[PDB]
């Protein structure tokens, strides 16, 4: 009830593009869970922990997913030629909860990549994972209010976008800093990889603000094309250039099976 999809009926259409977002989301990270699963073998064991994250990604997300798009089908019936809320059993705080652990899993698969090790690798993530869930929670906390006080989710969401800042002036300073260890020319690869995760990870605070701004049922939709086009870029597309990123380091290595794969 303190989210804005409980406010609206939906249309036959709009409902069933919602649902056809996350079953299709679903399908995205199972299959390229396959994937990344397949290509590990490629992987020097130094890198081969970056491809695994990857795997506990995509279960993860796809979880969450086919439980968001069970607890859509759930929660409404088609009633009087639109869908209406039958039973409180949606809403989006459970992607808050999941990215407590898929956050902190995307920014160590990077670090790994960079190559990264012992002492710097554990400080680190340590910080990295402490500003991302600073940022998580308190949005987490903002999102409770976006149907009864607006100004208490800007103020949330100002205190979390402190901690997305730093938390992106810490990666930014590791990747430039580090760039220079990198094999195989992915030392420029791994620049397109920050201004990915930029750009993709800027879409959720945009999803964020739906309800300041777009206040109706297209909202709704709107925010689940946001996370959907979020999710497969921060994550499917992200984890593909980390993989590139590993097997092309280790085939610079001498790690035969790369070698061969390339
Ligand atoms: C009264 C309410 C409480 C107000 C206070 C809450 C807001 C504080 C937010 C950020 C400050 C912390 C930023 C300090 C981060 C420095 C550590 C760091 O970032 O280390 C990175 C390094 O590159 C890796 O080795
Ligand atoms: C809540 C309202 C507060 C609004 C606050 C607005 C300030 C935004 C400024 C920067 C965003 C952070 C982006 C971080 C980009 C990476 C920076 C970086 O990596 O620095 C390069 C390094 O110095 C080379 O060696
Ligand atoms: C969802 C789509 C996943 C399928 C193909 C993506 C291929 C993109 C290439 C990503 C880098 C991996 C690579 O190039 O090497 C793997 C090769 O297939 C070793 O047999
Ligand atoms: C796969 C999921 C990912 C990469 C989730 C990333 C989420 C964020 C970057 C969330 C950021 C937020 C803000 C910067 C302020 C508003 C509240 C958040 C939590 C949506
Ligand atoms: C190879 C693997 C390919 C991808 C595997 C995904 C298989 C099917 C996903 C099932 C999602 C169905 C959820 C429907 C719930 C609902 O909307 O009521
Ligand atoms: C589609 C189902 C799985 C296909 C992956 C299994 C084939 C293994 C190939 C690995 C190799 O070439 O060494
Ligand atoms: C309060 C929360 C703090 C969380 C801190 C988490 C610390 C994680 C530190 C690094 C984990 C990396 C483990 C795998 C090392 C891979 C390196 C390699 O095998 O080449
Ligand atoms: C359990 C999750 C791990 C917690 C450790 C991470 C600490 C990060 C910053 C804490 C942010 C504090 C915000 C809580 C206030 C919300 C409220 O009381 O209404
Ligand atoms: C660490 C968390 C940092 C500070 C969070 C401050 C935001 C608290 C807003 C409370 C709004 C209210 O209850 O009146
Ligand atoms: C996620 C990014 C957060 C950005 C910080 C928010 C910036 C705040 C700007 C002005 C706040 C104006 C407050 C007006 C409250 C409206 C109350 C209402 O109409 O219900
Ligand atoms: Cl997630």
């Amino acid at each position: 009830m303190k989210n804005i999809e409980s406010l609206f009926d939906y249309s036959a259409g709009q409902f069933e593009f919602i649902d056809h977002l996350l079953t299709m989301g679903v399908g995205v990270h199972f299959a390229a869970l396959i994937f990344f699963l397949v290509v590990s073998q490629f992987v020097a064991p130094k890198y081969r922990i970056a491809t695994a994250l990857s795997c506990i990604v995509m279960v993860s997300a796809g979880l969450i997913l086919n439980s968001q798009a069970v607890m859509w089908t759930d929660a409404y019936a088609y009633v009087d030629g639109s869908y209406q809320l039958q039973d409180l059993t949606f809403s989006n705080g459970y992607r808050y909860v999941n990215w407590m652990a898929t956050i902190p899993c995307l920014l160590l698969q990077l670090l790994i990549v960079l190559n990264l090790k012992g002492k710097e690798l554990f400080s680190t993530a340590t910080w990295l994972i402490l500003a991302a869930w600073g940022m998580i929670i308190t949005g987490y906390v903002g999102q409770l209010y976006e149907v009864d006080d607006i100004a208490q989710l800007m103020i949330w969401g100002a205190v979390s976008t402190a901690f997305f800042v730093v938390m992106n002036w810490i990666v930014g300073t590791k990747i430039f800093k580090n760039r220079a260890t990198m094999l195989g020319g992915t030392d420029s690869t791994i620049t397109k990889v920050f201004w990915l995760m930029m750009f993709a990870w800027t879409l959720y605070p945009i999803a964020y603000l739906v309800p300041a701004f777009m206040n109706n049922a297209d909202g709704v939709v709107l925010r689940q094309l946001l996370f959907t086009i979020a999710d497969i870029s921060s994550k499917v597309i992200y984890g593909l250039m980390i993989t590139y990123i590993a097997i092309q380091q280790s085939a610079a290595a001498g790690y035969v099976p790369a070698q061969q794969a390339l």
